[PDB]
């Protein structure tokens, strides 16, 4: 109430950016009460969080060895740098020592601090094997020495927080009054009419429409609409649909039991959201633009106050029930089906891979059921006691379930991640919320609780939920309040480095989009606009531009000062930003850049998506014990169209590399790769390993690429680094010739084969793809809800379930492994015939605008 507090609310929605305090956009108090029911799981977090361990944010794993890191270790020893003022000594250890054996006995080698890594906020502290410290692994797999600097933990206190009925058997129904919208399309004499409908996961539970009239700034009807379901029978989390059609143009929801269990009833001019199958469709917000948007005026009954308070087998037969529960996670239901499915409750609870399928044979719209169904829930031991599956729990917080309790067993299982865990899969867990029919929930809780549990994830959860609520206005005060809870209790520290970040970002966002107004139709960096550039930078980098800053997507790194001579602006369609910083920390054990890339036109959310799920699949091949080399650089969605992205260093593109050792044209030599990798790295040593990276990079991307349906693109979004590793990117948008993945002649050249015949290196292309083709089998259900989740919350179309399916085919679900392991290398073999066919189709279509 104070002046205090009102200024710290002020900074806090310039963080989120949004005003979470905004109430003109609502017809009720969930908002508010949701920020009030977080501020326990908050507190409580902030106090159960040990300050040391937390202001050094410590990553490690608690999973095994891999086989492929297992091999370089040599007989439990590992050897590493420690620096402290130009001295440098080297240690080597069991791969078993505490950081602070490490220490202990570093004080009886040479005659209160810790071992942090050199040029980076990475500290080794806790009790944990030196071996399950990422970075440590990360060294080893890149096969770099282990440097680290001792010197002094940082001070506990700089993140301080801030001062702190079931009887009323009558039908349901509501009346429509009339749709009002100030302006209509040109293309007149249109008919319209209201569909009001009972939803809930997704599924229609009843329907009811009115009278159809010509389209008008104003179209009354006053038409009352009685639905069958009982108000005893409407379910926790049901939504009162209404939309309207033309074809389907508007769409607004309501939940008829709000958050505290009481019906819904008195007038309601709800502005509708414009249709230009998705998250959206299911947001209970409604739309804030009311001076443009269509607007509908309804009636609930105004009635009391009602309150929906809380609460042997035929051999044959099983054989029958058990092929359902082993179907894959596309393939959906039929009547008999879930009849069959829901007879048999207790002996569906036995399997935990069948909870997706029996509560989708639930009929939510029974009170009855629903009844039933919760005393199953009662005995969950056969649930509590199964093994975690991400791919299991992720088919629960989906859009095909909207009950509370089943989706907060999702959740329950989730708390048993471990950090590691939890960075893989939070993008996910983020989206997922957009399913949640409540603003408060089990899964809300959680995200909010890991993240003020670990700064790492809390980096990322802020990041995350801010290209939300900057994009989406669908989501944003779900997410604005979300955010809020989590910046209250993150400490001083990091609010304030998120100041600094948001800081820099603002301040080149506007350079980004001012750049590129200048010629935008036809590429042509002109020689004034190179000096106009470095020169904006000039006014930026006075002394309002944060001198430090955070990476976005790597936190460990600190930025320093611009180096203005290497930023330029790339010679591309949307006019990106390269540009170049200087490691603030100056124990950083080398002199190399930080290159940054600004671009606006391309949606970064679909980007971010991509590269986490490619993280997820090295991960899966982790397990599996594979590695394929990905490079799944950083991305960052920071607003509408568009946001950041990490600079791989000695990378150039697949197509500017035959547009130079031939020219500007579509004639590709197949000898030009290999001959610029040789020039690239003289020593042989070098070019040996550079070429197995190949390998490797290939396969890995052709793989990855082809599972997620993205396999076929220009020449250009792919390149090659100086140490071999060959990466896709720029993910923005994705009768004729195709193909499944990109694997030109040049490519299989570098492999050996010079032709059409098998090769050494070639032969060991097709044994690492066929073989990683496998690993990800193994984790069909996993992708199969991930695409699908993805799809819905990262695609602005109508994607529908002909889009999903094709995870399915690609994975070829149903096979064994024998038919899928040849059904791959055939796939290879249609890229041995198009040879250069596509890259050239490409070539003629992007370049030459045919
Ligand atoms: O999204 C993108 C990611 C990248 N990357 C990925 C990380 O390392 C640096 C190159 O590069 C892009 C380029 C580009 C810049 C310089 C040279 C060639 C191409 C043009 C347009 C979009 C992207």
């Amino acid at each position: 109430a104070s002046e205090e507090t009102l200024a710290f609310q002020r900074q806090l929605n310039a963080l989120i950016g949004y005003d979470v305090t905004d109430v003109s956009n609502v017809h009720d108090d969930e908002l508010e009460f949701t920020r009030r029911r977080l501020v326990t799981p908050r507190m409580a977090e902030v106090a159960g969080r040990d300050p040391k361990l937390y202001a050094m944010h410590p990553w490690v794993t608690s999973k095994p060895l891999p086989e492929y890191l297992l091999k370089k270790i040599t007989n439990n020893c590992v050897f590493i740098v420690i620096h402290r003022s130009t001295t440098s000594q080297t240690i080597k250890v069991s791969a078993d020592d505490t950081p602070g054996t490490i220490l202990q006995s570093f004080f009886t080698k040479m005659a209160d601090f810790v071992l942090r890594v050199c040029g980076r906020d990475e500290y080794l502290v806790g009790e944990t094997p030196i071996k399950n410290f990422q970075w440590v692994r990360q060294c080893l797999k890149n096969g770099e020495e282990i440097h680290l600097v001792l010197d002094t933990p940082p001070d506990p206190a700089l993140d301080e927080v801030r001062k702190e009925l079931w009887d009323c058997d009558r039908k349901f129904r509501v009346k429509i009054r009339g749709i009002d919208i100030p302006v209509l399309p040109r293309t007149a004499d249109l008919t319209v009419f209201v569909e009001a409908n009972i939803q809930y996961g997704q599924q229609v539970l009843c329907q009811r429409r009115t009278s159809p009239k010509p389209f008008t700034e104003e179209v009354l009807w006053n038409v009352w609409l009685e639905f069958s379901i009982k108000i005893k029978d409407l379910p926790k989390g049901a939504l009162l649909n209404l939309q309207i059609y033309c074809q389907l143009l508007y769409y607004v929801n309501l939940l008829l039991i709000d958050h505290r269990f009481l019906l819904r009833h008195g007038e309601y001019v709800l502005h509708m959201w414009q249709l230009s199958f998705n998250a959206d469709k299911l947001t209970s917000a409604t739309n804030p633009d009311k001076e443009n948007s269509m607007s509908i005026s309804i009636l609930l009954d105004n009635y009391c106050h009602p309150i929906a308070l809380p609460k042997e087998m035929p051999n044959q037969l099983r054989k029958q029930l058990e092929a359902i529960i082993a179907t894959d996670p596309l393939n959906p239901l039929t009547a008999e089906d879930k009849e069959l499915l829901w007879h048999f409750r207790y002996e569906s609870l036995k399997d935990p891979k069948a909870y997706p399928k029996l509560f989708s044979s639930v009929k939510w719209g029974q009170q009855e059921i629903v009844a039933k169904t919760y005393q199953l829930l009662a005995k969950r031991e056969v649930w509590d006691q199964s093994a975690l599956d991400v791919g299991l729990t992720m088919q629960l917080l989906d859009c095909n379930f909207s009950d509370e309790n089943v989706r907060a067993i999702a959740v329950q299982k989730l708390e048993s991640l471990e950090d590691d865990d939890v960075l893989h899969y939070l993008l996910q867990l983020v989206q997922a919320v957009k399913f949640e029919p409540y603003h408060d929930s089990a899964l809300a809780r959680f995200l909010l609780k890991r993240g003020l549990r670990n700064k790492r994830i809390g980096h990322f959860l802020f990041w995350f939920l801010r290209s939300e609520i900057a994009q989406s206005r669908h989501y944003q005060q779900r997410f604005a309040v979300i955010l809020e809870a989590y910046l209250r209790g993150c400490g001083t520290a990091m609010l304030h480095d998120f100041t600094q970040q948001v800081q820099v970002i603002d301040m080149l966002q506007k350079v980004t989009i001012d750049i590129k107004s200048l010629s935008a139709e036809k590429y042509d960096v002109s020689s004034q606009v190179i000096s106009q550039l470095k020169q904006k930078l000039e006014n930026l980098q006075n002394l309002n531009l944060p001198q430090s800053f955070r990476v976005p997507y790597d936190p460990g790194l600190k930025a320093g000062a611009l180096v203005i001579e290497k930023c330029k602006v790339m010679a591309s369609k949307k006019k990106p930003l390269w540009l170049e910083f200087k490691c603030a920390d100056p124990t950083a054990l080398s002199n190399e850049t930080i290159g940054i890339i600004f671009k606006h036109g391309d949606d970064l959310r679909q980007d971010m998506l991509i590269l986490q799920i490619l993280r997820i699949m090295e991960s899966i091949w982790e397990t599996e014990s594979l590695d394929l080399c990905l490079l799944p650089y950083g991305c960052i969605s920071t607003g509408d169209k568009i946001g950041m992205i990490e600079i791989v260093k000695d990378a150039t593109t697949i197509a500017k590399i035959q547009q130079s050792t031939v020219g500007n044209t579509g004639a590709f030599k197949d000898e030009v790769l290999s001959h610029w990798l040789k020039e690239k790295c003289p020593i042989e040593e070098k070019f040996q390993a550079a070429v197995e990276r190949f390998v490797y990079s290939c396969a890995g991307y052709c793989v990855a690429t082809f599972v997620l349906g993205i396999g076929d693109r220009h020449n250009d979004n792919i390149m090659i680094s100086e140490t071999g590793n060959l990466f896709h990117i720029d993910f923005g948008h994705i009768n004729k010739e195709r193909v499944p993945f990109v694997l030109t002649p040049d490519f299989l050249f570098v492999m050996g084969t010079s032709g059409k015949k098998t090769s050494l290196h070639f032969q060991k292309f097709q044994d690492v793809c066929v073989k990683a083709y496998l690993a990800l089998r193994h984790h069909t259900n996993l992708l199969i809800i991930l695409f699908s989740m993805m799809l819905m919350t990262g695609m602005p179309q109508l994607t529908s379930k002909e889009d999903i399916e094709y995870i399915r085919d690609a994975l070829t679900v149903g096979k064994s492994e024998e038919d899928a392991k040849k059904y791959f290398l055939d796939q290879i073999e249609v890229c041995r015939d198009k040879g250069w066919t596509v890259q050239f189709n490409w070539f003629l279509h992007l370049v030459l605008g045919i």
